[PDB]
């Protein structure tokens, strides 16, 4: 079916949480040893959620080469991204090490670092340029260049130095601030303004490694922002746009990663934003 229409037709009839089920249980489902091993336990904020060994990224080190971190490459958009947990104490130096060796150029956070009064990842970046933050273990500087804070999002310039070869790059922060506690939000539109100006940065293009998405997992929120991306640009490249399915592109990605949109309610909001999104786009 089309997508606006088959949406009205399902909260009609009320049944996102079985659509959603049905999501579930048709997943693939892969090995994820690595991610368990005992030496890995305080690299992952949460036993349920893991990378898959067949997509994971790979560390450039012979100790330990582990992050939860996944490649999700999607062939017919010619888009990638790598989908990743929020940072953790012990992981904020592999963390940029995974961003210098992929030469990515910007990271997208969907979370804060404190919400409903816990804390859903590391403070991993500067706050003030004249303070800046050394990775020892990793042997990385990074230093805040600059900051634009707006109404739903802020965008900072940082500055990322490998301490070993004196080389630098320029980072782009991409953070939205205004995703709510609970729920999701009432209207895409906010969500829709900020992924354009991602995409209008460079960062998700071929001439550059892929961006990093998280939130505090790195598979809800985080689902929804590469979903919704992948599914506009299907719309775009194809003679029918109304031949995207969203759950039949949701289901690849979940050949890379597991549990991408974590809730029903995350599911309606992404059907909502590539509907409202491919009006714009004309
Ligand atoms: C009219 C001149 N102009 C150039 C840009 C530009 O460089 N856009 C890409 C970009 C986005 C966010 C960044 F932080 C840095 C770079 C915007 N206006």
């Amino acid at each position: 079916m089309e997508m606006e229409k088959e949406f009205e037709q399902i909260d009609k009839s009320g049944s996102w949480a079985a659509i959603y089920q049905d999501i579930r249980h048709e997943a693939s489902d892969f090995p994820s040893r690595v991610a368990k091993l005992p030496k890995n336990k305080n690299r992952n904020r949460y036993r349920d959620v893991s990378p898959f060994d067949h997509s994971r990224i790979k560390l450039h080190q012979e100790d330990n080469d582990y992050i939860n971190a996944s490649l999700i490459k999607m062939e017919e958009a010619q888009r990638s991204y790598i989908l990743t947990q929020g940072p953790l104490p012990n992981t904020v130096g592999h963390f940029w090490e995974m961003v210098w060796e992929q030469k990515s150029r910007g990271v997208v956070m969907l979370n804060r670092v404190m919400e409903k009064g816990s804390l859903k990842c590391a403070q991993y970046w500067p706050q003030k340029e004249e303070k800046e933050m050394i990775f020892e273990d990793t042997n990385l500087k990074l230093t805040l260049i600059s900051e634009d804070i707006k109404s739903y999002y802020t965008v900072r310039q940082l500055e990322l130095e490998n301490l070993t070869t004196q080389e630098t790059r320029e980072i782009l922060h991409f953070h939205y601030t205004t995703w709510p506690d609970f729920g999701v939000p009432e209207s895409p539109a906010s969500f829709l303004n900020f992924l354009f100006k991602v995409r209008e940065s460079g960062s998700l293009s071929p001439e550059h490694g892929p961006v990093v998405v998280h939130c505090s997992a790195g598979i809800g929120r985080s689902g929804t922002f590469c979903l919704a991306d992948t599914c506009l640009l299907l719309m775009d490249k194809r003679k029918d746009p109304s031949s995207v399915d969203i759950k039949k592109v949701l289901l690849e990605m979940r050949k890379f990663r597991m549990g991408l949109i974590q809730t029903a309610d995350q599911l309606r909001f992404s059907y909502l934003a590539v509907i409202e999104g491919a009006k714009f786009i004309m």
